[PDB]
């Protein structure tokens, strides 16, 4: 059995990197396309044999509820476009695949995730690095208590943006800068990899307003979180370095990544009794995307609830207003 | 020719890391032995030939001041007792070494730089990271403008301290837990590396006060810097986990090192416009600690200012007291 997905929202991410992965799903098959660019349409129709009937634009996108060959509708737009497309899926009762970050605050993710369990429809959010081998294993460490208890998280996620003119340089169509693109990976392993949530969030801001790529939002804001446990993080979230990161230690030892959550080329490296040396993971059945994909399909063909949830995608957006204001009023924000 | 050291308190640092260095140092010799121990005087000043009348107890180390095959005092005791002897050295005449932490407050600092000053003496502090090969590698990639300029410096330093009954978990004799004894080196990094002092401090404290280790002094203290060129620094400062590291970072690359300043077994790894690679710093005619105390012989002997005099030592405590606050009201302090 295989659930029809629906993607919407053409780009990179959907063209380069997600569609392709069909391939190795077991349990998902690209049923539909839902774009505002007809020529799309017509490009990736042809390619991946996708019927005229299965093109929708996103002014006949609500015509989908009729269309039974689709199950989910994986939304991948610009962040501030999530939440209007996630809920017209709901609506066209449809289960919701929504890329990070999950909306623009902690008040849209709300009415999403209202939207879906009102229309009885499963919600998920584009969180890969969960089904990544590196990842799952160095969370399982952590679990298994090779490291004891967690001391600390040290996370740093940017990348060198170019084309000021980007969505992701726009304000309306972003929601922030670095911290709601990239950094949300350094927040997002936090919580993974501690198993907590925050309750304090300490931020520091940096951002050149002279620079042409940063008029409307931050370049830099690096954050601080303590945990009930005891545990902390140091995060950074970059527009203007190259990292991708995170080390987690404890009295036990530590366990690295890097690059961490790139789409490829993950590499593990563990001080664990003696000298740090690198670690080989467990390997996955199938590549994080196919897994993350097959992941939906599996939890609504057995009912069950998708291990990263509207609910993880808002508490991500929680502790993000928490770094804005922590940064704005340089003050430690308690949650 | 050689100015004469005379090393006060004959620990573990003394007596297993520097004592041994006088080898290959060019222009500086072990003439004297001062301790409150006197089977270790005796040990010590046999084992390197230092003759009953260069041995001093710390009841007679005044007399030094007669003394004039003795230049420059080594002080190498707890952090409390950095002051009191440093004083009484600059009294005596003598040039002085003192080990960091340079002492417990800003006010002790400038106490310190005071007598010295008074006595027309030279006064270092014991940063040996400068005068280590990867380390300078590293500053002189920053310099050079390999990897544009500084956005991120990112440095953790802990280690799994043991027994709850050394001077260091004593609040009387340390004056402070991690950030004291081992936190400083990620602050001393952060300021070499970008080559500023910061204007604005965050910190988050978490210790755990059920461990006999830490009923007097913090365990974990992380810290954000901002610098006045938009350059910013995460910093680990832990007595539970063991890490030795920092990363710098700007837009056209970045270098690492991982241990950073350790005794000895420093690797370094640079991202300049390909992918991470192991890179080798240019070597340095001689180990760290041989050229640490060379350099304040040198600078004696040519009338020059160390590169990491007694400013610098008070420069840390300024950030260091900051850092306390920032934890303690929770809080941005700025600089
Ligand atoms: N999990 C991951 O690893 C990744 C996640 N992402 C997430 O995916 C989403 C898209 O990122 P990416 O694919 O890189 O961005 P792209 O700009 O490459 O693709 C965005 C697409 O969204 C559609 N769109 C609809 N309205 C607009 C609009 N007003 N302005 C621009 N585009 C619009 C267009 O497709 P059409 O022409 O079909 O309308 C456009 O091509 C973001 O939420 C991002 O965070 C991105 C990269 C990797
Ligand atoms: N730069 C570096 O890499 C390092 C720097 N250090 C610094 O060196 C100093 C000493 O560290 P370490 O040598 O590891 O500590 P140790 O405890 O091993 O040596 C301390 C010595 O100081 C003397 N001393 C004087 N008064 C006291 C006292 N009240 N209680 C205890 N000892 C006393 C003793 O020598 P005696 O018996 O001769 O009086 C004692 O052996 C500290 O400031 C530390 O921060 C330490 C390690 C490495
Ligand atoms: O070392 C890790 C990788 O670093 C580089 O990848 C960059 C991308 O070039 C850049 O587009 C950006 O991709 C992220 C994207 O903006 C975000 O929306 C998405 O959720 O995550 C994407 C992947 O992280 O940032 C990454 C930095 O990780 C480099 O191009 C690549 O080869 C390296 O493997
Ligand atoms: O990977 C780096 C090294 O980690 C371990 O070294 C520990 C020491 O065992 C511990 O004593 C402590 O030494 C520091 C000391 O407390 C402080 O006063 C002084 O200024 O710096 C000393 C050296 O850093 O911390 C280090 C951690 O750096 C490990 O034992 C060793 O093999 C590793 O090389």
């Amino acid at each position: 059995r295989k659930l029809g997905y629906a993607i919407l929202g053409l780009g990179y991410y959907a063209t380069r990197i997600i569609m392709p992965r069909f391939a190795e799903c077991e349990h998902s098959r690209l049923a539909a396309l839902v774009s505002g660019t007809p020529e799309k349409l017509k490009t990736y129709g042809e390619q991946y044999g996708i019927p005229e009937t299965h093109r929708y634009s996103y002014e006949t996108f609500d015509r989908i509820i009729d269309n039974p060959d689709v199950d989910i509708v994986y939304v991948i737009t610009p962040n501030s476009l999530h939440r209007p497309f996630t809920e017209r899926a709901a609506r066209a009762g449809k289960h919701v695949m929504c890329e990070k970050p999950m909306a623009n605050t902690v008040a849209d993710c709300e009415a999403m995730i209202a939207a879906c369990k009102k229309a009885g429809r499963k919600l998920m959010i584009g969180y890969r690095s969960r089904f990544q081998a590196h990842n799952i294993e160095a969370i399982k460490l952590v679990r298994d208590g090779a490291l004891g208890p967690v001391r600390t998280v040290v996370t740093d996620h940017g990348f060198t943006i170019g084309d000021p003119k980007q969505w992701r340089l726009n304000r309306a169509l972003a929601g922030g800068g670095s911290l709601m693109d990239i950094g949300i990976y350094s927040l997002n392993a936090a919580r993974y990899l501690t198993g907590e949530e925050p309750v304090a969030v300490n931020a520091v801001e940096s951002t050149d307003r002279s620079d042409p790529r940063f008029g409307e939002v931050e370049d830099i804001i690096n954050f601080q979180l303590l945990f009930p446990s005891g545990a902390t993080a140091n995060c950074v979230s970059a527009y203007s370095v190259n990292c991708n990161r995170y080390r987690v230690s404890g009295p036990k030892g530590w366990v690295e990544i890097d690059p961490a959550t790139s789409y490829q080329g993950q590499a593990m490296r563990a001080q664990l009794g003696g000298p740090p040396a690198p670690r080989e993971p467990a390997p996955q059945p199938k590549n994080q995307f196919s897994a993350q994909l097959d992941h939906l399909s599996e939890c609504i063909l057995t009912g069950r609830e998708p291990i990263v949830g509207g609910d993880d995608g808002l508490k991500d957006l929680r502790v993000i207003e928490a770094i804005y204001r922590a940064a704005r009023e340089g003050r430690t924000v308690k949650l």
